């Protein structure tokens, strides 16, 4: 990271590997990635991505997304030989740390004002991670129906777990409740809160 | 958190501690003070980071947004809001929750002399919501905590006050043997005294 | 704790206190661990630590009663118009316990020259309460620690002093064989000597 | 590593490297972990880390051969001759970069010189060359043998495909070819230029 | 410990000492671990560490007796009206043990130029007591460490010297070897090293 | 270790790491470089601290003293041996921290130029640790023969594991018939990578 270039710590390295081992591409992996990559350089981001073993389908999908974003960046911000000793503008492949050196990355990130290549690359990675999370999501919200014996709260957990991978209350949530709870919910007037709905089916 | 005045990253130890607490204790009451301690110094972004890392409990987490919203809207009522160039704008409710504010703005408010402590304000909101969740996930009313016929007084009292924390009766709801003894201590007895007398 | 400014309680500290209470309940050595883990602590930090304890809510309520007696007694010995502007007010008992005081006030008192050490005072109260709890949860009277007919002397002595810590007799309560030997050492024998003689 | 003076390798670092090797052997992701754990490393630190590995001594000896080829090639490109100028900084031979004939002070000297001779980063590059050769060796399967099972979900196939490939455009050639008949037909119907995301959706 | 001001004992330190005692009781190597974990310690820190030990209360009471003998002997060798105002008093034995001294007084002595190292003195006392405990909890006399008829020489030697360390080679080691190895060892005759003895019975 | 230039305490992480390594790996060869890394910056006292925390292996630990002594005595031979307030020269027993104080150790180590008593003592300890590692080594390289069903790579692991505790002369010789024939056909100058590919 940049704090000066600090090395990624062992605690950070291990935390990212473990999260991926234990949670695959469950949605909460994304904010953990983002938090664990606080201050990160493109190199640090590549380091973190490279340490993931397995999920190589997902990881290759992630490269495709990163590429689309690199190419689009080159469209919006185009770039002879550079002025000697001066700071060049970064191409998309520089933001991803493919054609840039660590010193160049630090240069951009600490420049006054900053070209925050870390934060830009992170944004791209997260775009790709979100696409993966939807893909690895096993179920459509349309198929989250409350079991005949399922407590309302557990249903709601599934409902919103599923929804996070891809107003909700007033449409599909009541619709997809089981008959007993659906009747009770319908009897509550418009504009009922989730707290209220859950109390009423407890 | 905040560490010329600049954002320190949330540490891995902090991140993991919060996830684990939620995994192991769900919405048992002591999760709240742990959240508060683990979020010492936190910016709104750090608070959002911590909340977002929770997997599961998405009913609870959506309930939490509703509460946060009520508090945001009420804040906009009490403290209403083009801004002077290069000066510090006043934060709306959605800025305190880190929805419409940047990290730099959050640091700005928090380190301003005097401080607008948007971290502490947002934390207060989150805790309001966390308390509502804790009551919800509380399985039992204090009215239903009755001492078992063979239950030692101390275990009863643990349950009594466990239940009460999630939300006279104590003697009332004791079992006949211990109720008689307690009544004989008469007014003003301490809990230590009650517990000794039924040991 | 304090560094003049508040350092956050660390995750390692938070977890250590929770684990100690989970694993050892109110065994006597929990007290010195609490005291060590709360080194430097503000009243807020002490409340944070106490609040993170799940379970034992009977004990925790007992602890409040004790804290209250000590708060009231403090108000007796050190009584307190509106304060001089911008000057440091004297702390009431409820301020020492962090109930009616702010963090800044706590830091104020603790770092003042000379210090009003509200952290150390509150800690002293908590430990008073923790000691009462430890005696309560102590299962056995020292009067009932008798050496088994087949029990090695050392194990007896461990139990003897374990029990005694939670709250002459030692020789008295030894088993016949070892009692005879001990009596033969006659007055002024050391514990090392007693234990060698019954090994 | 370096702080101008040598900081010790930390216990956390030492243990992390040993554990990675214990748990993952020479699976590909060991390499970037080695590289990250050896951030800031001196040649001595790199030797320390390599020496703490128990087992895999075939691999570790193979690694020396590779390091040697790179040392010798370095001596070809950057030669040295007489006795050195008193009190001055000598140029490093290949065996100096590997920390075999160099002192810690010399390593720090080169690494912190203005401008730096980054002997740590050079030696690391060599080690990684050798680690890659080992990873291919310990790779059990050729990409040519990664065929989708008749009941294997496309995604699992793709995981294996690219796991295998990492140890040694791929989509358009062998990936479709080696898919199972049902999914191969579907993929062929998408025709040129399909993305991996698209292929995977179509066989889900 | 000390940084002039008191640093708190760390949780890592606290836990390490408790665990050592839980896992190894009063095996000899607990002593040097205690000493290392108590580097820089004040008398208060030493009391803190001793107080966190649960169980072994016989041993812990024995330890007080030893500490007392050393306190009283210290008062004999270094005897002590009311003190000069604002000046540094001389420490009595009970001050070194942190019984009648404040933390500030302990820091005072320890950081004075020149130092009265009350931490190191108290540590020395504690270790004296810990050694007496280690001998006590030692189950076996070196006289009873005999090599089993099937026991490899090396294992015997481990036990021999384990036992010997708790009490604190040309004689008893050969003597107590089993017949087969005893004959071989005797044939090496005077002046054999342990390395040589062990090779010869491997 | 060392940071008035002053002694930093050995950390709990360091202390525990050394104890655990010895518990889990005994005197397998890789314990040595771990000892050396964990004892980075160490004073003689720190080295004694680390050695003293080892429970068990007291045969080995006594053997280690013998080796340390030989090296102490030899040091006294090569460098024989005071002015008020000045720095005395260290005897062998001073390097091992037996007759020296912590302050003296720090003195030597931070003197300009340094008398690196930590590094010297470490060198001695490692000499002794190496003798122990050979001793606890169960097998001679002469007895590492490839099993009839053993994959070449596993054989090579054993070969070099064994060899480290104490190449392609004995390595090919001791291979199993099938692989030995193939290896011999590669003829002089084959690399280990090549040998291993050819028997995979
Ligand atoms: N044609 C073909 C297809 C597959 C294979 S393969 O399956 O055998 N194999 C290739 C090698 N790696 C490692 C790798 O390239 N890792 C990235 C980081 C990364 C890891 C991920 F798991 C997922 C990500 F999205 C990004 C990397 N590591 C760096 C390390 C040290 C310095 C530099 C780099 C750097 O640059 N990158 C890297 C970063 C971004 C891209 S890009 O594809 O997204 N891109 C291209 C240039 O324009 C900008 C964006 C490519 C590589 C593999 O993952 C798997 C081989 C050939
Ligand atoms: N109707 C409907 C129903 C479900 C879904 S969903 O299930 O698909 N989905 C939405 C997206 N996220 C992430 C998210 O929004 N997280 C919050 C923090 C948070 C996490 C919690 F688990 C619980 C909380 F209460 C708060 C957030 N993450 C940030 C991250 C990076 C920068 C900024 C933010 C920021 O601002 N917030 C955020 C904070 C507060 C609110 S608010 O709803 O309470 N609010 C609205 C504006 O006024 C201020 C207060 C909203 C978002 C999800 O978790 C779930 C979508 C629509
Ligand atoms: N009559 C009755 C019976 C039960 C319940 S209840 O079961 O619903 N419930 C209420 C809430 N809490 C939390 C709580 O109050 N925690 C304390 C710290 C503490 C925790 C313990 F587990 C044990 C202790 F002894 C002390 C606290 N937390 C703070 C946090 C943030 C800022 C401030 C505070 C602060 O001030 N205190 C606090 C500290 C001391 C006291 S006191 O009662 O001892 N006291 C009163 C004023 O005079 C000084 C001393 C009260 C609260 C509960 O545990 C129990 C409610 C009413
Ligand atoms: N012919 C033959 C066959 C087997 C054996 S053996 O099996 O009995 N045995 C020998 C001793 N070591 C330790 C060792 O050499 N370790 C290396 C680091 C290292 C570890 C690895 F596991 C793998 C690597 F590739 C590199 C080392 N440790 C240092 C430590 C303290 C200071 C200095 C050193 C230093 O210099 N090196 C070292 C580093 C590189 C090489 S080299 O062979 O690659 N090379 C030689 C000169 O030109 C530069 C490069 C040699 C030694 C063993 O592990 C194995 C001995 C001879
Ligand atoms: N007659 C009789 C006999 C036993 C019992 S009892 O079984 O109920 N017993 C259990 C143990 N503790 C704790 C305790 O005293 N801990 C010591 C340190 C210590 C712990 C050990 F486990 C072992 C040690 F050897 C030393 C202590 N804790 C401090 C903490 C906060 C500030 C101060 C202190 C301080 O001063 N000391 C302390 C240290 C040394 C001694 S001394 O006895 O060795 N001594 C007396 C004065 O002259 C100097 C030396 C006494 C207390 C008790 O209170 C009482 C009750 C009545
Ligand atoms: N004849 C006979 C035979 C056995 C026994 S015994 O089995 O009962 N024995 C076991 C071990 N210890 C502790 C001990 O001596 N530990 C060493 C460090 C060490 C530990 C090891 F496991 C292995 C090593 F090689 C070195 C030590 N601890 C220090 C601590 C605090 C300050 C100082 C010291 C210091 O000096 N040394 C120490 C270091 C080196 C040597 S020496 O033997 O190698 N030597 C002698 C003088 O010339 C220089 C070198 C001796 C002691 C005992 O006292 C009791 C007693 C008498």
């Amino acid at each position: 990271p940049i704090v000066v270039h600090q090395c990624i710590s062992p605690r950070t390295l291990n935390a990212w590997v473990k999260v991926v081992e234990e949670k695959a591409f469950s949605p909460e992996v994304i904010p953990m990635f983002s938090a664990l990559s606080c201050g990160a350089t493109p190199q640090d981001l590549n380091t973190m991505l490279n340490t993931v073993g397995g999920h190589q389908a997902a990881m290759q999908m992630l490269k495709e997304t990163i590429n689309e974003e690199a190419a689009e960046w080159d469209r919006l911000h185009p770039v002879g030989p550079i002025a000697p000793g001066q700071m060049r503008e970064p191409r998309g492949s520089d933001i991803a740390g493919t054609t840039s050196t660590l010193q160049e990355q630090i240069g951009w990130m600490t420049h006054n004002p900053p070209i925050p290549v870390g934060e830009i690359y992170k944004r791209w990675i997260i775009l790709g991670l979100n696409k993966i999370v939807r893909m690895y999501s096993p179920t459509s919200i349309l198929d989250i129906r409350q079991g005949p014996k399922e407590p309302f709260r557990d249903y709601v957990d599934r409902f919103y777990k599923t929804l996070r991978a891809e107003a909700a209350t007033e449409t599909l949530l009541v619709q997809n409740a089981n008959p007993d709870c659906k009747t009770i919910l319908k009897a509550l007037g418009p504009g009922a809160t989730l707290e209220e709905m859950m109390t009423a089916c407890q």
